[PDB]
């Protein structure tokens, strides 16, 4: 019934857009470029949106069966299941199977197989793999993605899991763009059932992000993945399902030792945070700090500058 | 009031390896001691052993590679706490939090991102393995050694190990989920361990949340059993509800039909027992989950599961 947040420091939080811990808080200058991530989307009354599911280990993961190979760089055709192993239904009201990556780039990690049926049941293998979300075969909404793997001679048409490790630019100039959605149904097709874009409306306000610097596999990319709210908050809201009393929950970032409030922010009903600030700024805050719910306010509440 | 999160098996994460729970399993009582160090937490929210809060910290390492040796476990990784803070070997823990708690090989990837003067911001990643049998697996002392696939592209720089799965080693060191590694040297006892767990009521057995994790070759089933799932640990940590007795009676319910399917003892120190005899993979509806019933005590007589 009453709304609340879990009590967790930054290093006790997991990025909802990639399965790594949160490193820092960041507020971004408002730009023409649209924020419309599909992972890490959840209302304050606990409605998961976009491709959001509950498990950190589901974020940017795939599960399915490899069924074919093609003579293209994205060689191995992986027919997808839901992450829990149930049959994926392409007519479901989602942009893609839950956990699908929500950015343009290459996700690198490992694939693992475990055979079932007649052909060496129980036999296993694992190796490095990449998934390009630029690929014309990246069609997860339709029910498949194609994989690039390091050893084409040790891979079978068997149950397969992709475990993500990090991200990068592709090596042919297709850059890692965290705010550009992939085409979940491929070239010439438009995305559907998307979680809506988010932006501050109030003047002087900017989005606040929970920022992670994820692993990269070569070159100098910083590996920045920003999420709106951390996975643990999504998990908490899902459990609680506290009805939202207004469009905005006022929240305070507190220092629990000294008891002082360091700044305040607007946590919007649809599950994102704004602050009163101008310019890009990595926040300077004590390590023990965390947000607490203060009160229900509205869109036009005037935040103390941060 | 004490409570459990409301989560189906496929909405739960193994607290001993970063994968979802596949099933429930009760095991015949054996001479072999159950004393896992990850996935350990009291019902009042006290994390124990090497347990920390993040699924992505389980069997992960963070640190700096500082040297290489002419051994199979070639690359010496000096460890930090998973949040990047300095590891203190005199801390009252068995090892840095998240360290693997079994004998075997963990396979995954290492990634580096340079800092300081030498090409700061440059990165690289590749396949790597950590053997917990290794004489250089001394995480309590502050280091582990890594085997990697490409010895020519690896620097003395900040390094993260991301686990993907487990296996037997290739040479007579099998994956043994219930054998603790030596967190310090070969002749040094482990310390600050979370205690062993066993049923002590007659007719009772441990109940496990079971996952079949990825393996990298051969036929190993990849079984990792945890006492309580990561989400319960996270929940107890938040709640810190005072425990009113040594045992919380819990019921596995079907939420659609409202029926209770069986009951179990959730002990204060954070493990579950059931009245059953023999190894048994439970067969239970997919929508099912545990709910807290009431505080009881050690002598409570469970309905047979
Ligand atoms: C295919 C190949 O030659 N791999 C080498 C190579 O990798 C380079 C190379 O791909 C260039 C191309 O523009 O981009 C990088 O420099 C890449 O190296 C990676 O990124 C640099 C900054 C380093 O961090 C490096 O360790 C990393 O691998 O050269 C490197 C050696 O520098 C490796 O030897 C690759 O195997
Ligand atoms: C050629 C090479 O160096 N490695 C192959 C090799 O890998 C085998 C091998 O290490 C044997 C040891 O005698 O143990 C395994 O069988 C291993 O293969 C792995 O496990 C089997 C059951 C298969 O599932 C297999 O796909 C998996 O790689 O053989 C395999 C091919 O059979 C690979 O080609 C390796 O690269």
């Amino acid at each position: 019934k009453p709304f609340s947040l879990p009590i967790l420091t930054l290093s006790e939080l997991t990025n909802s857009r990639f399965p790594v811990p949160i490193d820092s808080l960041f507020t971004a200058q408002n730009n023409v470029l649209q924020v419309q991530c599909q992972n890490g989307r959840c209302t304050l009354d606990g409605e998961l949106q976009g491709t959001t599911q509950l498990l950190p280990s589901g974020i940017c993961a795939f599960r399915g069966r490899v069924t074919a190979q093609i003579n293209q760089r994205d060689r191995w055709h992986m027919q997808l299941q839901n992450l829990n192993g149930t049959t994926y239904d392409p007519t479901d009201d989602v942009p893609a199977p839950l956990g699908t990556p929500d950015f343009k780039g290459v996700v690198f990690g490992m694939v693992s197989q475990r055979n079932v049926g007649n052909d060496a049941p129980g036999s296993t293998r694992a190796q490095q793999a990449w998934v390009s979300t630029y690929s014309p075969q990246f069609v997860p909404k339709l029910g498949s993605v194609n994989l690039r793997i390091s050893d084409n001679d040790d891979f079978q048409f068997q149950p397969t899991k992709f475990t993500p490790v990090g991200v990068n630019d592709d090596d042919d100039g297709h850059p890692f763009r965290q705010w550009e959605l992939p085409n979940y149904s491929g070239e010439l097709t438009l995305n559907m059932n998307l979680a809506p874009p988010v932006a501050p409306n109030f003047p002087g306000e900017q989005l606040l992000f929970f920022r992670s610097f994820v692993p990269c596999s070569g070159g100098y990319n910083q590996g920045i993945i920003d999420c709106l709210i951390p996975q643990e908050w999504i998990q908490h809201f899902y459990q609680e399902s506290a009805p939202s009393q207004s469009d905005v929950a006022l929240i305070r970032y507190v220092n629990p030792d000294t008891g002082r409030t360091l700044f305040e922010a607007k946590l919007h009903r649809s599950g994102y945070i704004t602050v009163a600030h101008s310019g890009d700024y990595p926040l300077v805050v004590p390590a023990n700090g965390h947000f607490r719910f203060d009160s229900w306010v509205n869109q036009f509440y005037s935040l103390a500058p941060m």
